[PDB]
């Protein structure tokens, strides 16, 4: 939406279902939100899809830096509860070091340390 | 690893690449932490990639409720404060309002309030 | 043969090598002794079967809700010192808390606390 | 796990699904705890299968003295409860001297005494 | 297992028959232990094969620097005293110099001195 | 080279890139150095290669009772850090008890204790 990790965010393409936000200022990031309602393709009401992911690309030679993607796919009739719960699970899991580990080292939760 | 919105999450199984943890009490809550390192199939170090999911089911009739999934796809050479600026924005993305928002409602954040 | 964990099981049906009984207060629970005889198709003795099956079903509409076997095969020459040592391993294990979260929980022997 | 029938069972192996023990004192024990969780595959919501199996080679030669395989097979949506009953249900019949018949003696318990 | 020359290995990847460990701070020395049990292919109980290797890779561009294996292969009726022994000679020559001239100088012990 | 474990290795035969002790009182331990010059066949200097092996052998019959190889593969340019780092870690594993259980147990690192 605005401004994270001390970097302004502006609204650069709106489509239907996505939103795109570059910094404008360093030119090497776009976060995008991405919206896919939930189709009820059978008794089931569908899964309602989203994404919120940022790519870093360096704008000199345009190569891909990386790409952190948050995605979510969570049943129509599901409750806030449960939506909130995901939420706050995944969030806490990436506070914690064990993702900062994953991420950088490709090194999994189970070192005895 | 560990205890995550006030819930245990003890080792269910592991794999070459994937640990994954379960709540144990609730029975419905399981989080995986995915590696899959970079390959050198160019001159490219290749994409090391790395996944963080939270998969909820209901423990009777077994329905997916939901699942978020933290994905990164990043350059093997690419400098840690790339990596860290990556993560940076995207936490901070999430703990903003418009992810909760996008998530729970499919809201994307071009409403004029 | 007679009351278990309680119930009294009075026998149902008898064949050639099974025998099942009933509880008929719940009718629900059917616990059935079955044999097979080692054959000595070869130099081997062959291997003496048994089966110790406990099967419940709701006596309403008639879906199975669970099943637990306890099997055997041993050769038919071998010591009542290792088929007195199975008996006491497996009832031993199944003692053992970890058998009581494999069922319930599917829980593996691998957490580490 | 650990101790039983006073023979220490250390991990041999760990898998996606089965976790193997051996006694590495004798070397001839394997203790096999085994898990398939339960399948959707219709309406119902599956069967959480476990298994329980003690293998006994003597290691001379390595043939197969016997093996004891506990074995549950129980619904997904399946109350607490019905586990509890089956499996006490089932080890007051292990505890039973009639199953300590049927194995070592092919015996089923019909006998008149 | 750990902390090995003063640095830290931590698990990297657990397998059915292979452990490894990583440095994860200079993040080019890896510690393998690889397994593989006996084959009765024959009258012989088989040959137990161990695995305990380093190995260093440049981590910028990701060229071997060096790997040093060790290796059992061990009769699966050998006696506890012969795999002492064994495990005895070999550490003992290993601390002595003539190793230490074998490699990084390719000196056998036949110099006069 | 000499007296190891207590046992007097002495020289049984000289080759060119392989020398071979023997103890003479057992008449079932060998102790081979091999050596191998590393190949310039490319721009690499190539690998130098370096083996010491004690082989066991049961001197009535002449069975194989087990051997125990080290062998290293250190490039040709490799520094004399690399090489003494290399030396340095293999033999603080072996003096590690993962290595004396991965022998005459084929336990891994992996087991919870």
């Amino acid at each position: 939406s605005k401004v994270f990790n001390t970097q302004t965010f502006d609204i650069y393409s709106t489509e239907k279902d996505v939103v795109s936000l570059r910094d404008f200022a360093n030119d090497k990031d776009t976060l995008a939100y991405k919206r896919l309602a939930p189709k009820r393709t059978k008794d089931s009401p569908g899964m309602a899809k989203s994404e919120l992911k940022i790519t870093r690309v360096d704008p000199t030679t345009g190569v891909l830096i990386g790409i952190v993607n948050v995605s979510s796919s969570i049943r129509a009739d599901a409750t806030a509860a449960d939506k909130t719960a995901l939420m706050a699970i995944i969030t806490a899991a990436q506070a914690d070091g064990a993702w900062t580990e994953l991420v950088t080292d490709q090194r999994l939760p189970l070192a005895t340390v």
